[PDB]
Order: structure tokens, then sequence, then C-alpha cells
């Protein structure tokens, strides 16, 4: 599956070379822009779980998902994954626990030492 992919082909995008999140670019963006510390970032996603069954999608509405990017407001892999990303850019990341919801988890939806898979599209990116 996709997840099983980004393991064997991923590029580790950690700054400490752990494989905690691993990327691939499924569709190319556009240019050479990535969003700065701060853009307000405007994505659509799927994410679910490997290890278990769950999954959520923002396309559950026609309203895209935004934060500010490198602020702590989403999940280390978020901040770390969505950073590298151009815009029109769709990635998948794997994300082991230490990179998301750790060993607390997020319960009763996410265990404990869960590893997260996503889907992301980067829509858009502006300045404050
Ligand atoms: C700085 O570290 C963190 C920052 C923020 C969080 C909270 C979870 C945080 O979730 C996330 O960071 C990730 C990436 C952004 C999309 C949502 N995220 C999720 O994990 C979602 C997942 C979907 C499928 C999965 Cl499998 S996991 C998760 C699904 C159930 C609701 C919690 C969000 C979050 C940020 C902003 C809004 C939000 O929900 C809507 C709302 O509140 O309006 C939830 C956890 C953090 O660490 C555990």
């Amino acid at each position: 599956g996709a997840p099983a992919t980004v393991t064997e082909q991923g590029e580790d995008i950690t700054s400490k070379k752990d494989r905690g999140v691993l990327k691939i670019v499924k569709r190319v963006g556009n240019g050479e822009e990535t969003p700065m510390i701060g853009d307000k970032v405007y994505v659509h996603y799927k994410g679910k779980l490997s290890n278990g069954k769950k999954f959520d999608s923002s396309h559950d509405r026609n309203e895209p998902f935004v934060f500010s990017l490198g602020k702590g407001q989403v999940i280390k892999a978020w901040d770390i994954g969505v950073a590298t990303m151009k815009k029109g850019e769709i990635a998948h990341l794997l994300i082991k626990p230490e990179y998301a919801y750790g060993s607390a988890g997020s319960l009763p939806k996410i265990p404990s030492n869960a590893t997260l898979f996503f889907e992301i599209e980067l829509l858009d990116f502006k300045g404050e």
C-alpha cells in the first residue's frame, strides 16, 4: 500500500535523520517556493492509522484546513512536512509516533505509539 511505499521509497525529512517523517512526492507542485515560518497554509488531507483502523479527510468539507506554519499548531510531522511542500504538490507522509501523538496517543481514536499516514495537497500559503 501507499504506507509501505513510503517506508521503502520515502525520503527522510527529519533533521535528526531518524526516519520519523518519511515523504513521497505524489504530484509535483509549481515553481520553487515553499512556505515560511508564520505563513498561513491551506491544505486538503486524508489521514489514517497504519497499525489500526481510522480515517479522516478534510474534503469532509469544501473548506481547506488552515494553520500557521512552524508554530506548534499541528503535530511536529506536519510543521516539518508542509514546510517542504510547493504550491499544488501532493505528498504522502508516513509518521512515527515521536512526530505525532507519541505514547499518550489521542484516545480513543489514536492509540499509544501509533504510526500515521497522510496524503496532503498544499493548496496555497500566504504571510500575515
Ligand atoms: C504541537 O503538537 C500538537 C498540536 C496540535 C494537536 C492537536 C491535533 C491537531 O491534529 C493535527 O495536527 C493533525 C494534522 C492536521 C490535521 C489533523 N491532524 C490529525 O492528527 C487528525 C488525524 C486524522 C487522521 C488520523 Cl489517523 S489523525 C486528528 C483526527 C481526530 C481529531 C484530531 C485530528 C489539530 C490541529 C488543529 C486543528 C485540529 O482539529 C480541529 C480543531 O481543533 O478545530 C487538530 C496535537 C499536537 O501534538 C500531539
